[PDB]
């Protein structure tokens, strides 16, 4: 009754490319066995958001990762938002949800936009950049670690620490094994920075340990809720803003509406989100036996929710494969949805809006101009350069 397919989604040739080995994923019914993995998939739109509201039955405190904790040792101690569920999850996702709070928005936004200009300008000074490392990775390094209150010495642990962290979701292949083997270095400084000396005063990290007086988290629980922000923080918009800037250097006239009306700025980069889909998987696991399109899956069994099929799903979506920055975009599940939906995309969107409001009034046009290269991850997807050519307006 279910079919089974020989894709892996976690091969190179598949992230090359994920676009037809997604309609066949699709098109196959709307649950598949994963026989490379031994694991249910699900990637129409329909299924990925019914799996994603439903967390009683697809729970994440077994991993969200392939890996089911109940078998194996997680990696790490597991993340007390992500990877628990319901009633444990709900305080430490209201803290989250304070600290990330439209309150905190206003006191950070002046200083986002001002970096965002800055960067902008600096790059038109250039001309010709990398708006991967030049861009992507160089404005959220400016902003977003000191935001959270870091100090200056080992920032550059920032961005392997998170590769690993989404590179260790997926299976046990060669980009998590190496991963993994490279991490020491890198979960040392993390972990370290999580403790309340090191944090500076109000950034994200100390208004975490603040919380934990109010009853709603325990000062034992504050480091692991910083190493929250500091696993999805940053390499999330990096693929984010880079899938941004990649659309409108590829989609000339949507540069052109966007440069016409920069209120649209929001939007198009909620649009990038979804149509590059920058976090593209994510698991959960059975606790029942339960009926999912037809299909009966036992107790125990890992689910795949192919996030960027979902948002492409003719199905759902006019268009799908088109860029269209002013496309209703609601119910995109690019950030998840429902009780785990991603908790800091008001940060997310800030970073994103600012800088397509400065490309938006600084740069006429985007052009390709090098070699494009993509980087391989296991859950996150992105370029590794991205040459273009900006000039400006
Ligand atoms: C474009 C940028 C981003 C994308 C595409 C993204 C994507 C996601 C997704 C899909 C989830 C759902 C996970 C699940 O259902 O298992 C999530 C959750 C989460 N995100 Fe984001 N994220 C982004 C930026 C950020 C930022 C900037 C932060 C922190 C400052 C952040 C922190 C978190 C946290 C802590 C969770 C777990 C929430 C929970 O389990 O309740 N994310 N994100
Ligand atoms: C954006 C996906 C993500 C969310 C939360 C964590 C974490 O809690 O460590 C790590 C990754
Ligand atoms: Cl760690």
């Amino acid at each position: 009754t279910i079919p089974h397919l020989a894709i892996d989604p976690f091969s190179l040739d598949f992230f090359d490319d994920p676009y037809p080995d997604q309609q066949t994923l699709r098109d196959a019914g709307p649950v598949v066995y994963l026989d490379k993995w031994n694991v249910y998939g699900v990637a129409r739109y329909a299924e990925v958001h019914a799996v994603l509201n439903d967390p009683t039955t697809f729970c994440s405190s077994r991993g969200v990762g392939l890996s089911d904790f109940k078998k194996e040792k997680p990696w790490r101690p597991p993340s007390l938002i992500l990877e628990a569920d319901p009633p444990a999850h709900t305080r430490p996702r209201a803290v989250l949800s304070k600290v990330l709070s439209p309150a905190t928005m206003k006191t950070i936004r002046d200083g986002f936009a001002a970096a965002a200009d800055a960067k902008v300008d600096e790059l038109l000074q250039r001309g010709c950049i990398d708006a991967i490392a030049d861009l992507a990775e160089a404005y959220p390094l400016s902003v977003f670690p000191d935001a959270m209150g870091l100090k200056q010495e080992g920032r550059e642990h920032l961005l392997p620490y998170a590769g690993l962290v989404f590179n260790a979701f997926g299976p046990p292949n060669e980009l998590r094994q190496t991963a993994i083997e490279r991490s020491a270095p890198h979960q040392a400084y993390v972990n370290e920075q999580c403790q309340r000396p090191n944090l500076a005063p109000g950034g994200f990290g100390a208004c975490i340990h603040a919380f934990t007086d109010t009853g709603e988290i325990t000062p034992d629980e504050a480091p692991l809720l910083v190493r929250s922000l500091l696993s999805a923080g940053l390499d999330t918009t990096v693929n984010g803003i880079g899938a941004a800037v990649y659309c409108l250097a590829r989609f000339p006239g949507e540069l052109q509406r966007l440069r016409s009306d920069p209120t649209l700025a929001r939007n198009a980069f909620e649009e990038a989100v979804r149509f590059e889909s920058p976090v593209q998987t994510f698991f959960r696991t059975t606790t029942r036996e339960v009926e999912l399109g037809g299909a009966v899956i036992g107790e125990g069994e890992k689910v795949l929710m192919f996030l960027g099929s979902a948002n492409r799903d003719p199905r759902r979506w006019s268009d799908p494969d088109l860029y269209d920055i002013t496309r209703k975009t609601s119910g995109h599940v690019g950030f998840g949805s429902g009780v785990h939906m991603c908790v800091g995309q008001l940060v997310a969107r800030l970073e994103g809006e600012v800088m397509l409001s400065a490309l938006a009034r600084k740069v006429a046009a985007i052009d390709i101009d090098g070699p494009v290269k993509r980087r391989f991850n296991n859950t996150l997807r992105g370029l590794e350069s991205l040459p273009v050519k900006l000039t400006p307006a």
